[PDB]
Formats: C-alpha cells, structure tokens, sequence
DNA sequence: GATAGCGCTATC
DNA sequence: TGATAGCGCTATC
C-alpha cells in the first residue's frame, strides 16, 4: 500500500461489508474514514479480521435487518464474483451466490449513504450481454445515485499483479458531484521478482515435477505482463509456470491445480508456489498484516480480496469530489 | 477442511 | 482463428 498524506476522507463513517481480510478497510482508513461496522460469516475470515482490527464481524448479511446498520457515510462491498467470474459457470442472478447485490440495495435504499463504492471481476461488465450491469445500473439511478464504472486492471497502478477488475462508484443524486475521475495509470517499476522472499523460507514450496515441460525461455528484461514459461501436466489452472521477471497472474480463491490459487514462478532455477506473504504483497498488503494460520484459508482469503493500492487512489479521488464546496 | 485434476469461456 | 488467463468447480480422502 501506499502513504497518504491529504486524508481527504477525515471526518467519514463506512461500512464494511463482505469484509474478508479487510482490504477496504485498510484502504478507506488510511485516507482518514474510520469504519463503524463489519459483516462477514464465514469463520476463517472473521478470524484474520479479528486478529488485525480487533473486532469480530457480524453474520450472514442475507439475515441482517438494515435498520440496524449506523448511520454511515460510504458504502464499502466486494460482492460475491463467482456466479460473474469468466473462470465459472456464468448463472448470474440465479445462482445461489448472485443475488447480494440486492442486499446492498436494500442496505442502500434505508441507509443512503453519501457513496457506494463496490468492487468485481471484469466479466462482470460483460456479463449476459451487459444486462447484469445494466440491473445494477438502473438499481442504483432508481435509488437517487450517479454510478460511476471502469475497469481497471492493478498492473497500471503500482502493483506486479494482472487483476483486472471493475470498480463502481455512486454518489447521492444531491451532492452535484461532477467532477470524480478514476486516477491516471502509470509505469510500473516493481515486479515479482522484488517481492519474494529469500530462498530459505520458501524451500518447502518447492515442486519438481517430471511431466514440467518448458514452453519458452526465461527473459531477461522486465516487462509489465504475465510471460508464461512452462506448463506441468496437462497445463490447465493451477498448472502453469510462468516467470519472476513479469507480473502475477491473478490470485484465486477457490481454484485448484499443483500451483493452488497462487501460480507457479521459476525462482532461481526451482518451480515453486507463492507463499502467503508474498501473496499479501502482491496485493498491497503491508507486512504488518498478520496472515491466517491456516495457510489453505490464506490462500483462499487472498485469493478473493482487493489491491489496496487501487482503492486507495479510488478513495483518495472519492474524497477530493465530496472536499470540493466552493462558494 | 485440505488437496489437485479438471474443462470450459472471453478475448483478439 | 489458436493460444492465453480466469476473485472457479468438484471428487476424494
Ligand atoms: N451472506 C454473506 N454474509 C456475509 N459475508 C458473506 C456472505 N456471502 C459471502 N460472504 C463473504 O463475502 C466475502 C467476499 S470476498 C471480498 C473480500 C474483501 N474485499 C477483502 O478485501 O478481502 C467472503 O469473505 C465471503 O465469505
């Protein structure tokens, strides 16, 4: 993550839903906002979130009587992306896991916060045709609220990592906000390579595998995209290869395959997977972060979570538009 | 709950 | 196209 020093979002309140690890929260926070409410069910995750803020985040959103949420400025979610994701069967709304847009609605429509700010995968824009972002586009207007979009993919924002994904912004109809911008990309000068860790504590991750067959060769300069070096097996998710001199595939949470939700690198001659560490900074998390014992529930938790970085810059940009009341 | 081999879609 | 990436899916222990 980065310093900020114009706390633009000093006096605000916000919301985490869908918490996980907190990745909003470390973003919003950092820009001054401090955050009056967290939901998260699923144990692991409330855990970790403990471990670092202290607090234990509320039960199942689906069952949660919106009165009850204070009174909040911005509306933080990172919805659910499996029932969007290109890597999933597309059921949309109609899968059991696509429908919490519209708890945040309801949350939305009682609350009315001065900004929702959420967060998906790119295929989310694409989605049946656009006619899922469309629902969510109206959704929002209906509720009195601009909605602001793009996708933005981490690599044009500081971070060695290929996540693209698609960032929504409303603001209430009221506050004439006119003027928001999504921040300007810029070179990127970090790559995998200057986030590993020293040989000696990965030694364990190390895979060597006979059916490793390499399909091009490692590169000497560094480049800002994901250079695939070898497959293993039959070369699907999870069992690829790809090189320490380029960018992070993107982390998964539930995905599968000998590179588990991580990729394989080449490091120093050896194939190996990344460790949490690593995975925590290739999401602009700071070494501070306490990670979860259960190394398979890192993996997932990171796997699902947000670069900082962007939100940051994102938040940054939200709180200049609402600092600007000229006479 | 942890592990791994899968088989499909979007993108140009 | 033909080759790549994808906050995944799901069967086994
Ligand atoms: N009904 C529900 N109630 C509460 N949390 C839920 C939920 N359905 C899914 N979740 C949680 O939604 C989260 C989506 S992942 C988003 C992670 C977050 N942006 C962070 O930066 O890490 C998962 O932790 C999942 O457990």
């Amino acid at each position: 993550m980065i310093e900020i020093k114009d706390k633009q979002l000093t006096g605000l309140r916000f919301i985490d839903l869908f918490a996980g690890l907190g990745g909003f929260r470390l973003a919003l926070e950092s820009c001054g906002a401090e955050c009056v409410y967290s939901n998260e069910w699923d144990k692991y995750a409330q855990e970790v979130y403990e471990m670092n803020f202290g607090e234990k985040p509320e039960g199942d959103i689906t069952q949660v009587n919106e009165k009850t949420i204070p009174d909040h400025d911005i509306l933080c979610a990172g919805f659910p992306c499996q029932a969007f994701s290109i890597s999933g069967k597309q059921k949309g709304f109609e899968d059991s896991r696509g429908t919490l847009f519209f708890d945040i609605a309801r949350i939305v429509r009682e609350k009315k916060p001065k900004v929702v700010f959420m967060e998906n995968v790119k295929n989310f824009a694409s989605h049946d045709n656009g006619n899922t972002l469309e629902v969510v586009k109206n959704t929002m207007n209906e509720l009195d609220y601009s909605f602001h979009a793009k996708v933005l993919n981490a690599l044009d924002y500081g971070i060695p990592q290929k996540r693209e994904r698609i960032y929504m912004i409303c603001f209430r109809n009221d506050l004439n906000i006119q003027n928001f911008q999504f921040p300007k990309p810029f070179e990127l000068n970090t790559f995998v390579k200057d986030l590993l860790l020293p040989d000696s504590e990965v030694e364990h991750l190390v895979i060597d595998r006979k059916d490793l067959v390499m399909t091009n060769q490692e590169i000497e300069q560094t480049t800002p995209k994901t250079v695939r070096l070898g497959i293993v097996g039959k070369g699907g998710q999870g069992e690829r290869i790809y090189s320490t001199r380029g960018i992070a595939i993107t982390l998964s949470a539930y995905g599968g395959g000998i590179f588990a939700k991580t990729g394989g690198y080449l490091v120093n001659g050896k194939t190996r997977k990344l460790h949490p560490r690593e995975c925590a900074r290739v999401m602009g998390y700071p070494d501070s972060y306490k990670v979860h014992p259960s190394t398979s529930q890192a993996y997932k938790q990171f796997g699902n979570s947000v670069v900082i970085n962007v939100l940051q810059y994102i938040a940054y940009n939200i709180g200049s538009s609402l600092n600007f009341k000229p006479y």
